[PDB]
């Protein structure tokens, strides 16, 4: 056993042995081959606080990233969370305009261990973004906006925090749907544009709106992209007069009905949530927005609503580090760092759009 011998060498090298002499013995390696986060069982009679003073020796011996030391079962065993040496993703990826996919449709997150995270929208229409305070969950969102906008989308922000995620700049360049009622509006005005393009597509034998585009000239779809930047602002009835609860009970049919019929008439949702519950964080979005981008949870509970999975728990505490999920993949990613003030240019997307 190759590894096993390796680890005895580095820790004999070390001298890091137990009041009994003994280096620690390797119990256990569960590897996660999608988020390249291992877990290390060891049995040693060295305290923790010993375990910690050597974190940086550790890592350079073991050739792995340290994410946390803990105490498992008893005080003779210890739990190391870590990635290899070799696993390799950036701390800090800013935007540039050079990661924009020329394929209309496909927009880039960030960077995994071997490549970029590219969504193509006509094959997973819906974005689910989960991340607490300071994550930089709405950053991703923005950054798929501006993407999109680039790609000349027509867009639709909701707010309900008066637009401050989305100020003046962005009114440029789409609406900012801040009270209940521009809402309902919308979300009616969308499920009813939705029903349009489906029609469109049942009366022109098309499968998509790519396809019906190429048949009509002049009369070209565009692309719907809406932003929610936060999913229980529509979802948590709780403390709202009757009128604005009927609102919200209607708004929350418009959404489920969009996110499960708007799969090929180009109109994509990309939802903001800070607080995973699952009275926000319902089965019928679950079960009809296939893309989940996830922030560090400490709550095992609030990743497994978000990803039907424990992974968000374990993510280093790097701002803009995430976990991406479709389908079978949750992929650890780095984000790119999608700055308003250096990146949304409003003018460009006027003139691109003639
Ligand atoms: N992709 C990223 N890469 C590096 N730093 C980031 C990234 N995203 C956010 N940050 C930083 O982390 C903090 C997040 O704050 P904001 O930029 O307001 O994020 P946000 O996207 O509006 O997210 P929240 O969840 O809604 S506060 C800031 O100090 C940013 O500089
Ligand atoms: O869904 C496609 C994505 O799958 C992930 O597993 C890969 O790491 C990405 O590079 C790719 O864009
Ligand atoms: O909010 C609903 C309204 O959205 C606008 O962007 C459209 O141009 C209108 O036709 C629609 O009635």
């Amino acid at each position: 056993d190759k590894r096993n011998a390796e680890y005895r060498l580095a820790f004999e090298q070390l001298n890091f042995v137990g009041a009994d002499s003994k280096t620690p013995i390797l119990k256990s390696f569960i590897e996660d081959k999608g988020t390249r986060i291992d877990e290390i069982t060891f049995e040693s009679m060295i305290p923790i606080e010993t375990w910690k003073s050597y974190i940086p020796q550790l890592q350079t011996s073991l050739n792995i990233s340290i994410i946390s030391i803990e105490q498992g079962a008893s005080k003779r065993i210890v739990i190391i969370k870590s990635m290899a040496g070799d696993a390799k993703i950036p701390k800090y990826l800013p935007w540039d305009d050079k990661y924009i996919e020329e394929q209309e449709g496909v927009v880039v997150v960030g960077q995994t261990f071997s490549g970029n995270i590219k969504i193509d929208l006509n094959k997973s229409p819906h974005i689910l973004s989960a991340g607490e305070t300071g994550s930089g969950k709405s950053v991703i969102l923005r950054c798929i906006l501006w993407q999109l906008l680039k790609q000349g989308a027509i867009a639709y922000m909701v707010d309900f925090k008066g637009g401050v995620e989305f100020g003046l700049e962005y009114e440029k360049v789409g609406q900012v749907i801040t009270e209940v009622d521009a809402a309902e509006k919308l979300f009616k005005y969308l499920v009813d544009e939705n029903a349009k393009r489906l029609k469109l597509l049942r009366e022109s034998g098309s499968k998509n709106i790519g396809e019906y585009n190429k048949k009509f000239e002049g009369e070209e779809l565009k692309r719907i992209i809406v932003v929610i930047d936060e999913l229980a602002e529509l979802m948590d009835k709780t403390g709202v007069d009757d009128e604005t609860r009927a609102k919200l009970v209607r708004i929350e049919g418009y959404t489920s009905t969009l996110a499960r019929l708007s799969r090929a008439t180009g109109i994509n949702l990309c939802i903001g949530v800070q607080r995973p519950d699952a009275k926000v964080i319902t089965g019928q979005i679950k079960n009809n927005v296939p893309v989940r981008i996830c922030g560090r949870f400490a709550d095992s509970k609030a990743s497994e609503i978000v990803l039907s999975n424990t992974k968000a728990k374990d993510l280093p505490e790097v701002k803009g580090r995430f976990l991406f999920k479709l389908g079978a993949d949750t992929v650890q990613f780095q984000a790119f760092y999608f700055d308003d003030d250096k990146h949304f240019i409003p003018n460009k997307i006027l003139k691109l759009r003639k």
